[PDB]
């Protein structure tokens, strides 16, 4: 019939009324638009943005919905909600960047999720060790288990040198017990340590299944092991094993160190990037040790006597390591070795930009959060003075 | 003469006639304007959005045409057709971003109609065989020519491995016929499986003419080659060969593997950056490979007998592999080969960053697509709930 | 006084007179703002758009005018003359943004102006040997004169190899005159080539001083100079020069490769980039061999005997090549090497982003100059269709 | 009750009093509002920009102010200043692109207070060697110490070559006292210009506690060491020191070189980067190390003596250096060698996108600084002219 003008607050709009009865389940499409009608102006009035209703007038015309990319997506769902709209109508050419909109703004609402739980006893000892600059105490006991760490990493390197604990000569006086003491002060701590943290756990079974805490028993049980297996004289074989084994008490330093954290996370967020890099690394170790072993298998005096010795060829080649203790005699093996170097370079750096980019964002997440903090902190003491 | 008013939703626009009648061709220079025209207010009420119309009033005015960068493609080609305009006239500063956007949509525009073609006795089975997860009899299918491929390249390595299959002893009783019995098998399985998917499939044409088919034959062909050729003798040789080619079984994996199907077509992308690589590296191997060996030529028992001799050296430094076997004894081999490392490294890491971009950008593509379904299902559940 | 309404078409703006008053320079401040001035209706129409009007008014208020990110600079500056403004007058936060979005629109007017000159006897065969597809028998020259670069970069490689070229026997019957002849005719076409050129060179000092005229006569040249020195009999010295010099006839190939001449181009943009590789390179080589040699020279049976000696150690090191021909014995000569490869991959890896980030936006740019031209080309095909 | 209108110059706006009402401290809400009210016209003319005051009006509707994207920061903050807001408010989703902007024009900021201090009998000659393009002399004295640092540093490397300074021969007559003659001179200007910067220094402190003058004093102090100690003979031991300390004479290019400067910036940046690779380095290098020297260590002549010892083999390897004077020899070794090499290769290229995106970020920053002085000073030129 005619034009209805359904004014935003300053600026003006007017529409034809079948247009917008066209959808009657939203606000302005049903009972709501006539309860906005003003007397001797007939201008519905909304007090709100004209920007978001321009495109809320566009959907009501068309079937269609945008999203300008220049605006606050709280403003723009806001205004979604308040006429009676939602946020799964808004088109696809335009809800693709809505959605790594709503994303991005996701993550600092479950950042501050994760930051407003900051906050009785037993359990105050377990916050000492969660955060070590929360007492002076704390402090002490994370450099004190450090130090212990650095010094049982350092005696069991050393306990190998000659003339340190093995002696070189053959009948002068060169063994140390003290290294068997420093090993039972330094399993002491660690372990006295490891049963605090089990005491103080909230959560037995949670602290049990995490990582670090098998990481920690992994690094202490070995000395138990080896004190029962005394039992059963001091034969070889497994002592090498146990001997080993004894360096997994330099991965507890993770505590001390958001690095080694960063990299876990990167690591298990690649999981697949990993998997990939591992099959197509042995994929093509299978091919390559199978064309060289048959190319140079009729030498005179080849180290190429099975695929599985090629194995070791084709690992040194496409790495780039070169030692030269195996290398191709003949024309055939020359070029394929030629083409495994180039071959492996880009089998290896396939994968590693992935993880380099995941790397650099877990990072980036670091900073950015710790930066949000202290701006945050800021912001509450600029806005607390006024 | 005067200036008349052309009102578009809400916001009023006003210009003289001889401006807007400029280009009769278009729906406002010709009798649609005047069809417009309303009685007792002379505003010609167009039912667009304003912000389009600002720019194809600024089209009227002058002669050229921008495009907005903050704004929907979808809404601003609607307004050109609607207004009687072309977007082949929207300058040429603006053209540019225009077409990028356009291409942008224009891939999730394919990439639908790719989606949309999901959907009978014979091509069921077909269907079995072409995503795993469709049926259970399928994914046992998949797992177990995936088992078989496995089998088949481990009894391949092993056959060669001392002890295993081939004796180290000179009169004692280690050949096995079960190694050709598993052979047997593996062949069996796999030339069923290929006639299967032969027969299953739509296009006898388009299948054959495949790679996946192509690497099918040719990794079962071998068998039936050796035992064609057992009728005249086990003489040596092709023998080798066809041992070799054996190991193109793994191959199949291609199927299990997204990424491999993935860098296989990063590989296709790439082909005239892999071609100038290839063109450049053997271009400097010659100009490098020249220059060591007139350095190197009049040395004692020098290894550089030629320059084709001088093409080991030249790929081993270019590559930093260095064996050394082959090593410069003069002055001037020394600073050519010093030269030749970096270069060779110039040469190597010019296509890299391409290589690794296109896989990454496919990579990209394959996780937003499959982001793009999950999300169009999850909307389409949301507004079936609504 | 009171307030002056000065509407753009359709969006109304009203200002007080001393604020429009305050730079009598500009239109709006002179009597061209009377000149505007309607009758019974005061209102200063203005044929423009509004938006940019908005940062001249803005301007006109404070002492600032600012630029908006989301327009076209085109408008921007057209409105920035009509109204009797400068753009170097717009703020300095805004400026540099300003100065990227004109730098980015004069790439392209520049590309149009290289692209516009594409346009007589003698030069016409030089339109023929400068694109080659021009011509049919353009194209015959140039797979003839690639062709000849091949097999004559193939004869000089072959000459070289035992029973090809050189004999390995003692009294038996294998030199070759033939490849003299091959020579003389790969030489006779190479400078009838380089001579019909010249010929054809529209300007003779342009052309000679070009690289690939100074590449074409220092190939060529070698030959000449050989015969010459022949009438003072075969002795050897520079004969060793002279056959070196002919591997420089694989350089004409960036005729026939786009990607050479890209190479050339990023390697003549990052001259800075690598003098300051060679600096750190050279000055990190001569601290980590002084290093070396004075940690490795009193050994045994040392290959350190002097710093030189050290060079070779050193360069073998940072480049991560690892002959083994030269390693260290002793600690602190383990301790520098195991330094010195980091600090050399380090030093390598410096320069190695900003070749590889020119290189790729030359490349980039290649195709979107090619790109650009098809598009304009198929544009300009449409609006002759309409 | 009802709405008032609070138009801004040009697009009206209109609110409801209790909405505009809410908060009294800003100049909207108190008196101010009515010291705007015209008469007969009941608007509040505000004389600013409408697009910023839609954002302020939101701000009174809700409780939350947003941050166009497409908007001056400049104008943003003077009309928040104008209204009596306080960018402390301007919510937290649209609070971090308002930080990054601020920061972002901060920097250009303090570059401009870097900038505006270029500005006396002695300070003018430190005036001379701190920008070399000054006056003529003072590049004269840049030039010689710059010829001196070489030549000092080729006297360095050539004193230590066969024949040039240490004799090869046994009772012939080839050493050279010049050697010392030029080790003086050099000492002479390098500690003379020394003493005339420290004597022309503003700030002797400063000067001195300034990294490029401790190193000018380490490259001139062991000369006088030397000196010292020659009244105590001339043993060896500590003179090989003394000959090695020389070496830090290259180290005064720094001055000469804006790249050294750029690198030691970024090293410094860098330096929890360079702490976590050191750190995970050497906790590889650990594992790494006891796993080969337990998998190694019963080998027949294995050079896998001690962890110590192969710290060496696992450093070779983790680089891609590969000398191959140790390689493992058994299946175990061979394996964990194989995984060293891949690891190595992780570990190492952790931190180097880090440290390359912080080079090229301070590069570009050195680029975009004298890119706007050039700028600035042909925009005074251009605004002089007019
Ligand atoms: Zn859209
Ligand atoms: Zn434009
Ligand atoms: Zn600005
Ligand atoms: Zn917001």
């Amino acid at each position: 019939d005619a034009l209805i003008v359904l004014n935003v607050s300053g600026t003006r709009f007017q529409t034809w009324q079948d247009t917008l009865e066209r959808y009657p389940d939203t606000l302005l499409g049903s009972s709501e638009r006539d309860f906005f009608y003003h007397p001797e102006t007939q201008q519905y009035f909304f007090d709100r943005d004209p920007d978001i209703f321009r495109h809320i007038l566009n959907f009501y015309r068309t079937g269609k919905l945008h999203y300008p990319r220049h605006e606050c997506i709280s403003a723009y769902d806001e205004e979604l909600a308040f006429f009676g709209l939602i946020p799964e109508i808004i088109g696809d050419c335009c809800y693709e960047e809505y959605k790594d909109r709503r994303r991005e703004n996701a993550e600092r609402l479950q950042d501050d999720a994760d930051t407003d739980t900051a906050g009785t006893a037993r359990q105050r000892v377990w916050r000492a060790f969660e955060n070590p600059h929360t007492s002076t105490m704390a402090l002490v006991f994370y450099y004190v288990t450090g130090f212990f760490i650095a010094v049982s990493v350092i005696a069991n390197v050393v306990e190998t040198v000659p003339c340190g604990s093995s002696p070189g000569h053959i009948k002068e006086l060169r063994y140390a017990v003290a290294f068997f003491c420093l090993d039972t002060a330094c399993v002491m701590i660690f372990t006295v340590e490891y049963l605090l943290r089990l005491a103080a756990a909230p959560s037995r079974y949670r602290f049990v299944r995490s990582v670090m805490s098998i990481i920690d028993v992994v690094a202490i049980l070995p000395y138990y092991i080896g004190l029962v297996m005394t039992d059963n004289e001091d034969v070889s074989g497994a002592f090498v094993t146990l001997r080993v084994f004894r360096v997994f008490r330099i991965f507890k330093f993770s505590r001390h160190s958001q690095g080694l954290r960063i990299l876990g996370y990167t690591l298990k967020s690649c999981a697949s990037e990993l998997g990939f890099l591992l099959f197509s690394l042995t994929m093509a170790i299978i091919i390559f040790a199978t064309v060289m072993f048959y190319a140079e298998k009729g030498s005179s005096a080849s180290k190429f006597t099975s695929i599985p010795a090629a194995f070791w060829y084709t690992i040194v080649t496409m790495t780039t390591l070169g030692y030269g203790d195996m290398v191709p005699k003949t024309i055939a093996g020359k070029i394929f070795g030629s083409i495994c170097s180039l071959s492996g370079v880009l089998v290896i750096a396939l994968p590693v930009p992935v993880i380099v980019s995941n790397f650099s964002r877990i990072y980036h997440q670091n900073q950015r959060a710790d930066k949000r903090r202290a701006q945050k902190k800021a912001r509450l003491a600029r806005i607390r003075a006024a």
